[PDB]
């Protein structure tokens, strides 16, 4: 699959299908060592993927660009998607990305 | 309408704007689509060609580079990235025009 179709699971995970996280621009530093190996048969993967745009809300929301450079065409994108404040589990939302968000920083 | 607004799908029963905001410059604004895809959203006749370049939810968590930010307005989870289209595609030529014909298409609305 082209790599924004793709869905990491135990069998293909979070490395083999978008690389290892990092630090560089356009490289993903999202997952924590469980998240990395299992993607979305991770246990608490719906309580992420509530924060994924749906295919219509990425185009909506987001900042879209197009870059021609040595290595290709490339779509670029940025946005941010609000936490709702309201929800009982707003403190435990947080908790969840905050673990994931740069944890390659601390292992290998 | 109810949705929270990453989950909303526009459509012509709902529009771009409807769903998420007039198209503008600013940061926090989008600025993607023509007047026949706001209108239209998902019922656009070539929503599917601008559709494939839409991360799954995995991907966009994989690829994307995720930050939390928390501001008087809200706690905000920003997200950044690129999509390599694949120029071996023999649509290739195609994406780039209808991929010109809506990135920053509201400057020229009336």
């Amino acid at each position: 699959k082209p790599r924004q179709k793709r869905t990491a699971t135990k069998a293909y995970n979070v490395t083999q299908a978008f690389g290892r996280r990092g630090p560089e621009q356009t490289q993903g530093n999202f997952g924590d060592q469980e998240l990395i190996r299992q993607g979305t048969d991770y246990k608490h993967w719906p309580q992420i993927a509530q924060f994924a745009p749906s295919a219509s809300a990425f185009f909506g929301m987001s900042r879209i660009g197009m870059e021609v450079t040595p290595s290709g065409t490339w779509l670029t994108y940025t946005g941010a998607i609000k936490l709702d404040d309201k929800d009982p589990n707003f403190k435990d939302q947080v908790i969840l990305l905050n673990k994931h968000i740069d944890a390659y920083k601390t292992f290998p």
